[PDB]
């Protein structure tokens, strides 16, 4: 009669809150997706050994078109589990599956874990200061997606920062570089000329958050787009004007270029 | 030697993840600051007997002035734990320690855990889609704080969410209701009036995220701003332009008027 929706954090097994771990031990099923982002610190049967349960892995379309015919029916007389990387419910699509819950007469509950949006402080750059976030996605065809762009745009004339999720090609396992994300903004400014992101923009690499030794790299577009920020997953961020402590740490952390401090403040 | 910032988490003392909880427990020494949030769901006693390690317990002013004095000495030749409710780097002045330390000759690591920034994805609201972040503060004699209206009316301006963190004085055991902040809204409404924050205006509030059971209503301030939503902590939230899957999880889920499902594209 209860579907728990829990998260599995960052990076690894280990990226599970007690909570978390301790109420999937006690499920009779449990499900994970891994489509809305991946575990790239860990494997599915690190996990499984470390919550001693098999663990059923479930498509996008198993979620999206099916919920209600594999999870929901075990819910309703059983303790189910629903594991996702990261938090519940920042994924967009996850909020509705609890809405099906309550269709189908099941309880749930959210047992919440780290999420790159809130890890994402450990840049040293403000969490109010954060505006609306954006996913840059690969170009594919004769479609050329630049949504991001304006969100960048947008928030920086509001001296906010933007955070970008970088794309990932779930199904092969295959992360989109900070690199190329970088070579792609460059190509939507030459198409746009909005003046938004340039070889001088002072630009972020988070790079493996969730692990203990993350890549953590803060400099202009110019001098990181050939930088190797190491494995996946990377994300990238374009702040908009600094407040001088934030450039300070970026400097002392992130390895940043003291011309910040006076260019970017 | 070494000192790591773990976060606590939402709630109680499982709300760590698996990771720092195996990294406190193997420290030397354990300290913590419980005055940048409040964990409503368990006490010193219960986190102490879950890392198994005694803990010291630091005021702001201990860590705003001698954390270099009471921290780092011993971080110098023994591993360190600094613990923090929720994540130690969001919505705190936290990660300027690491520069203390780094300038001590310290090492530092950061082990993140579930933060009121991504939890509110648990309102059905697009994580995406919130902007600019701000805290309603209690006005303090003839200074009566008001820059978090002006960042609703921004972020509404562009239909994004604003994420409202409420005031806290821990050392008086006092912790903002949502109730309160809105009533204070009100008044800076009157004296602004921007026609931002009214009785007409549609917000969310969260109560005790990290719990089980957690208080999450949506209404009309005029109707919520009575209401009971259970004891503190509590954040309030007041949601821009809604997606209409938005609008459905507020009424399914929170209680919303379900005249709100009604969106005006
Ligand atoms: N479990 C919870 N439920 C509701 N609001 C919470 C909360 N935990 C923190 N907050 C909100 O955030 C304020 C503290 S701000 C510090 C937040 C912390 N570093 C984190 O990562 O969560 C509180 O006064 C309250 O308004």
């Amino acid at each position: 009669m209860v579907l728990y929706f829990i998260g599995l954090g960052l990076y690894d097994e280990r990226d599970i809150t007690v909570k978390g771990l301790e109420i999937a031990k006690k499920c009779d099923y449990v499900f994970a997706e891994f489509y809305t982002s991946l575990m790239a610190g860990t494997t599915l049967g690190r996990i499984q050994k470390l919550i001693g349960k098999e663990i059923r892995v479930l498509s996008r379309e198993d979620v999206e078109l099916n919920f209600e015919n594999i999870v929901l029916p075990l819910a309703k007389e059983n303790d189910v589990a629903f594991l996702t990387p990261g938090d519940p419910l920042v994924a967009t699509t996850h909020a509705e599956l609890r809405i099906r819950a309550k269709r189908a007469g099941v309880e749930s509950y959210v047992i919440h874990a780290p999420s790159i949006y809130s890890a994402v402080g450990i840049t040293g750059l403000h969490i109010y200061k954060f505006g609306k976030s954006a996913t840059v996605a690969y170009p594919n065809g004769n479609w050329f997606p630049t949504s991001y762009y304006d969100v960048i745009k947008e928030n920086a004339e509001r001296g906010l920062h933007t955070l970008l999720f970088l794309d990932i090609k779930a199904e092969k396992r295959m992360y989109m570089t900070a690199n190329e994300a970088m070579e792609l903004l460059l190509k939507v400014e030459d198409m746009k000329k909005g003046g938004v992101f340039t070889d001088d923009t002072l630009v972020v690499v988070l790079a493996r958050a969730g692990s203990l030794n993350p890549t953590i790299r803060a400099g202009y577009v110019k001098d990181l787009i050939r930088e190797d920020f190491g494995d996946p997953p990377h994300i990238l961020i374009v702040p908009g004007k600094l407040h001088i402590v934030e450039a300070e740490y970026l400097v002392e952390i992130a390895g940043a270029p003291r011309e910040i401090l006076r260019v970017n403040v």
